[PDB]
């Protein structure tokens, strides 16, 4: 039903109409904590906030706030943390969350600079011998290795809790070719990227939830988890054509607002799922 509904929406040119109905139907829950004045500099955008009921709380709790949401997909048996690109003042918070939530992978879907503006702070070290220390959260981060491919980069990082001297290996998956405007021409490299993340074990239930971000953490980030969850459901169910991507998206939007930012991102999500299903038989 998905591939035929796709072609009929293309034929009738009603992607904006379909997308607006999702916007209208989407849940609205309070974001009281995000809106407190003391957290203004912990939010990149005024209009992108985590719901109180699903927000990630920092454990070092004098201020527990971070702009990050837990998206828990019950039937698919997969969880994701969606967050904004770290700000100059929230890089220590970002790695604290990674530590406290026991995540193994970080998925980054933007470049640090896009359209000539800073979209995210440089929150990981660029050279092995120049490690980063986050003094506010008492964490040390070391670049262990880096593998640059044409459409993405994988980095091995070592995160040390300086308080307890425990260390963990974090895998950083950086998709580096999403265009400044619009969506990719073809989903092929995005899907290959998704399967690289999968193959690493970072999405497996023995670990904490993968941390996924772009600049706002709703657009490309929404595309990534939406495609992943829909493909899992097609694999699991007796009837793969029963998977309704609009229903899955609305379910995810119960946990973080704004996921999928444009009708073009919606269309691209359909395209990724349809093409990805062909790969997984
Ligand atoms: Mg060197």
């Amino acid at each position: 039903e998905m591939e035929k509904e796709f072609e009929q929406i293309d034929k009738s040119g009603s992607w904006a109409a379909i997308y607006q109905d999702i916007r209208h139907e989407a849940s609205d829950f309070p974001c009281r904590v995000a809106k407190l004045p003391k957290n203004k500099n912990r939010n990149r955008y005024r209009d992108v906030s985590p719901f109180d009921h699903s927000r990630i709380k920092l454990h070092q709790e004098d201020n527990d706030y971070i702009n990050a949401s837990l998206i828990k997909m019950e039937e698919a048996q997969r969880s994701y943390i969606l967050t904004q690109g770290p700000l100059p003042n929230t890089c220590g918070h970002f790695w604290e969350m990674v530590w406290e939530q026991k995540s193994r992978g970080v998925v980054m879907l933007n470049r640090v600079m896009e359209k000539g503006s800073l979209k995210c702070s440089q929150y990981w070290p660029q050279k092995e011998e120049k490690e980063m220390i986050f003094e506010d959260t008492n964490l040390k981060l070391t670049l262990i290795s880096e593998d640059i491919k044409s459409y993405y980069t994988v980095r091995q990082l070592e995160l040390e809790n300086l308080t307890t001297q425990e260390t963990r290996e974090i895998l950083h998956f950086h998709y580096t070719t999403w265009p400044d405007f619009g969506v990719p021409e073809s989903p092929a490299s995005f899907l290959n990227f998704l399967f690289k993340v999968r193959e690493s074990g970072s999405l497996s239930p023995e670990h904490g939830p993968v941390v996924v971000h772009c600049s706002a953490g709703i657009g490309r980030s929404g595309t990534f988890c939406l495609a992943d969850t829909c493909l899992l459901l097609m694999d699991k169910r007796k009837d793969p054509s029963s998977v309704d991507i609009k229903k899955v998206l609305l379910e995810m939007r119960k946990f973080r607002m704004g996921l999928i930012q444009t009708a073009d991102q919606l269309r691209f999500s359909y395209l990724a799922v349809i093409e990805g299903a062909k790969f997984i038989m």
